């Protein structure tokens, strides 16, 4: 079959791009795949197989669509006639692509990957689910099949989920310059710092663990970028002067933040670096910024939402459940609500991996637990295997 | 002695104004009061006591300084030579009136009464606290000492709470325009619709509740005005979708979204009217947007955070504790960390005082209370004593 995905450049170094970059090549055996590439960094990255850039395209047409080209998606489909368009990306750009390929000549059956992130999203999205084009639905997780339903989905929906690789990088402590810290216990939360994420959450419970602490050998690292609205330093300030501890700045200081921008080998570094992963978010499509460090052997610190809740468990990981639930409708155009772990569960957490002995035994059990996985070919193979039976 | 007071103009439809009235004339009667009024929204009230109106004298001036009238305060003080000036407002503004009357010429003694809404404020506001012309510092609550405290204040804290007088009002239920919910118990949140009062967790769990006892004579009356972040129709739309109940739409309607403006008397006519008051917020300063039931003997569920907390106690009220923390840093200039209610905790609020027999013992309960609680006289003549100490 003639397949077209609308979807990440293979140029684009995000979580899109990773999983075009892993699927494409994967399909590509099975059947003629074309890509619709938007977002285009550079380069593409495979030889042989068709990848239009979008982004480009639209330059040279002189629009300006955030580089997904909307107005060359109709054109594209009428002249490939493809038997499939999979439109893998967030509701709000599945929906702008259902409206544009509206004027579209060729009757094209179609199957969306949609990236959700929270429970509830806006009522004036979900009729892309029950749209009389779309043949098929594929969620990242198990969770997001209930609410994919609710939304009024009456077509198959495939389960399609990602496969986490990170490389393995011995003295890496030493090679991302943390020699100081020879001695320390690193918990590491790899997430950006925006409200979903809430590193909020991440400093004051570390600012909490360390007052009740105040000499245990332990630092907590995390991102922040200029101009955010949390700022890391000043929230962990405040939590240790109200909690009575003497020198605080040197408290302080046991949090620390990077500001520099990624590079992939850095990434892969840090978690190798680290002794505990944490993620404390509010939300989680796949559960990503953390199963990478499972591989590795590294102890996990979740909070159970979305995804990240359905990947793990028969107790390899730290679950920690939300205790309270929020309308995250203000952040966003395609909002919900999401749940807030208690930052006090998060101490206790903290509390429970400062053991060495619980590190090694939950280490190991995440390793032992994401060996099992399916990898990229056995979820391509899903993937082919759920669009044949939407054919024939 | 001779007082300025630096706060809300006689004429402004605010708590500041409120209180502002209140005790202006009250004080007027043992010192020579003058008012620094802001903001003015028309005449003033007091045929006797000085009231400059500083926000007209600004458009006099062809300034705008948003009402504030920043730029007359220190050529008022000069002139009048007080012996105290009192600056009633949030820590920003108190702020910008510290930096305002710094080329002041008369050496004055300056009392802070700070309304604080959450714990943990910026670092950078905490100046004001300890600023060398600051002799004494007011808060509305207990809760409020310990922060101060800690933000380094060393003179001496007075406590100045409020007072809360609603007239009842026979029939008020037909009065105001509810007359086709005669069957009904009514509960009501009249916040405003604002990150802080959480209206979100509100009708969240209006429609849960609802969910899970369609039957019950139940209504959540609400207030909205022209576009907040949060759409309440909207959210509780999505959660009774979710919930799996048939008749979403009749349902729906049970949650009534005032949008119309509010007259004192309608205001007060709502509180008389219905069965059940609520206030699910993050943050409060004195336990303003309840304490008005309480009179009534109206049953109550509130949160248990700041000046709430203090002002009722566990047995007269139904107290949910936060379940979760967040920094509101984002918010606002002020920010801090605020605590926020589990939706499932309201909903077992909720169906404890659709029992008749709960809500005739509580609203009983929090009458007999509140019988002692200070008066405006009390709270006045206590605000001259605290003067009186600091001036020898």
């Amino acid at each position: 079959m003639k397949l077209i995905i609308v979807g990440a450049h293979s140029s684009v170094p995000s979580g899109y791009g990773r999983v075009m970059r892993a699927i494409v090549p994967r399909i590509s055996k099975a059947h003629e795949v074309i890509v619709f590439g938007i977002h285009a960094f550079g380069r593409s990255v495979h030889a042989n197989i068709e990848e239009f850039d979008a982004q480009t395209a639209e330059h040279v047409r002189g629009l300006n669509e955030q580089g997904f080209y909307y107005s060359g998606l109709s054109e594209f489909i009428d002249v490939h006639k493809p038997d499939i368009v999979m439109i893998y990306n967030d509701p709000i750009v599945i929906g702008n692509y259902l409206l544009a390929m509206g004027k579209c000549s060729h009757r094209t059956k179609i199957v969306l990957y949609v990236d959700l992130v929270s429970k509830n999203i806006r009522e004036n999205l979900w009729w892309i689910f029950s749209h009389p084009k779309v043949v098929g639905v594929m969620a990242m997780s198990k969770c997001w099949i209930s609410d994919i339903c609710n939304y009024g989905c009456k077509v198959p929906i495939n389960i399609v989920s990602h496969f986490v690789d990170t490389k393995t990088i011995y003295d890496a402590r030493k090679l991302v310059g943390l020699s100081e810290y020879n001695d320390d216990v690193l918990f590491l939360n790899m997430n950006r710092n925006t409200a979903r994420k809430r590193l909020d959450i991440y400093v004051l419970a570390a600012a909490r663990f360390i007052s009740k602490y105040p000499d245990a050998k332990v630092r907590f690292l995390c991102n922040s970028h200029h101009e955010s609205k949390f700022d890391l330093h000043s929230i962990a300030l405040r939590e240790l002067v109200a909690s009575g501890v003497d020198n605080v700045f040197t408290h302080l200081n046991k949090i620390m933040i990077n500001r520099t921008v990624l590079t992939d080998e850095r990434v892969d570094m840090m978690y190798n670096a680290c002794d505990v992963i944490v993620n404390c978010s509010s939300g989680e499509g796949f559960g990503l910024c953390s199963a990478e460090g499972a591989v590795l052997g590294k102890p996990l610190i979740i909070s159970a939402v979305g995804g990240a809740d359905d990947y793990f468990s028969g107790d390899c990981v730290y679950k920690i459940k939300p205790s309270a639930w929020i309308s995250v409708d203000d952040r966003d155009g395609i909002g919900g609500i999401e749940g807030i772990i208690d930052v006090d569960d998060l101490v206790e957490a903290f509390t429970f991996f400062k053991d060495e002995k619980n590190r090694k035994e939950y280490g190991k059990r995440v390793q032992d637990f994401v060996k099992t996985k399916p990898t990229w070919d056995d979820i391509s193979s899903d993937i082919i295997d759920f669009f044949n039976s939407l054919l024939r």
